[PDB]
């Protein structure tokens, strides 16, 4: 079985002109390639060449009219850059921008191709600027297309359009543009861990709550794990695993498995506030690689302590090359909030899951 993976440094371009320091870093996907290398990890995997999206692979999740603003921004002067980011929640934009975006898609759509059609087993996505706060018509949350969904579409695209596509959204907040994009729709089943705060936390929107199950079609086809109250780490995120998004997953029999892979839920980071461990993320991912017979794309998302980064990215791609987990830290006994997710959980699903009764 191979591995593939995929990074080009050209996707540092994108940048803060205002705050240099802004923690969405370019050096952020340098540091996990860097890393990778470190480890002897980039010479085990077979390398996926980058490319660009086009803009109709852009259609299949965004509108034409968001298509063409962020199109726009690549000629645009500082002060054209400044004010169109400043309409956003969260975002900024300089003329390399546009490019990175279409690089990080066309990035996960190689990534995608090269599983679907039996070139490797599983792969990993070095990639930014994010993707998964991207709406159809709108930029958000330093993301301007959403990568995730687009491979997804995309993947369905070159096969079928029902193929089963599982995306799990491990960042720690809420994807509310892959949720939805999705909303709507059985054929791609939205999984995500998030901090949540009743609301408070960052995207601020109770779209993120438990009882968010999906609609029409895709009622049953959203899972929503939001955390409250708790700086949660690995004995939690194990426990929504064990209890909701392995049986779920597994009864849906995903043909192909996206990982929105932020890491900042990691310990260490400067945002998110909780204690994900690397060896926790190598657990997560040997997990999903039960799924799908294999076929894993782990897709960067966020995640800002470039050591903590670096050290989880690098071993989920340890455990996509089929390395042996490692040992977790002693768990301590699960939060009281994080049972109460869990069954919060358990409830709005059992509707839809037998798996969960
Ligand atoms: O990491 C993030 N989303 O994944 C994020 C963090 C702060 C503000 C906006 C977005
Ligand atoms: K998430
Ligand atoms: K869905
Ligand atoms: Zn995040």
């Amino acid at each position: 079985p191979i591995t593939g993976l995929v990074y080009d440094q050209r996707m540092m371009l994108h940048h803060n002109m205002w705050d240099s320091h802004h923690p969405e870093l370019p050096q952020r996907i340098s540091r996990i390639f860097s890393r990778h290398e470190e480890l002897r990890l980039l010479s085990r995997c077979h390398r996926i060449p980058a490319r660009l999206a086009t803009e109709e692979e852009l259609a299949l999740c965004h509108s034409s009219k968001h298509i063409s603003i962020i199109k726009s921004s690549e000629h645009m002067k500082p002060r054209d850059l400044n004010r169109l980011g400043d309409e956003y929640n969260s975002i900024f934009i300089s003329n390399e921008s546009y490019t990175c975006a279409l690089l990080a898609a066309g990035s996960c759509f190689n990534s995608a191709q090269a599983i679907l059609t039996g070139q490797v087993r599983n792969a990993v996505a070095i990639v930014r600027p994010p993707g998964h706060h991207a709406e159809k018509d709108t930029a958000c949350g330093f993301c301007f297309f959403n990568t995730a969904a687009l491979t997804a579409r995309y993947a369905q695209s070159i096969t079928r359009e029902s193929l089963r596509v599982l995306i799990v959204d491990w960042d720690v907040h809420h994807g509310n543009g892959t949720q939805h994009i999705f909303e709507e729709d059985d054929s791609v089943l939205y999984i995500s861990l998030h901090r949540y705060e009743d609301g408070a936390f960052f995207p601020n929107s109770e779209d993120a709550n438990y009882d968010k199950v999906g609609l029409g079609k895709g009622r049953g086809y959203n899972v929503n794990i939001p955390w409250n109250g708790g700086k949660m780490g690995d004995p939690e995120y194990m426990a929504a695993f064990h209890h909701l998004v392995m049986p779920i997953a597994r009864e849906f029999a995903p043909e192909l498995v996206l990982v929105s892979a932020g890491f900042d839920a990691a310990r260490g980071d400067p945002l998110g506030g909780f204690q994900v461990t690397p060896e926790g993320y190598a657990h997560l991912t040997h997990q999903l690689m039960s799924l799908a017979a294999g076929r894993v794309l782990i897709i960067l998302e966020g995640g800002y302590n470039l050591t903590s980064i670096s050290e989880s990215m690098s071993m989920c791609t340890s455990m996509l090359l089929g390395d042996s987990p490692p040992s977790l830290d002693h768990l301590t006994p699960l939060k009281t909030s994080a049972t109460v997710s869990i069954n919060n959980v358990l409830r709005a699903h059992a509707p839809f899951w037998s798996s969960l009764r």
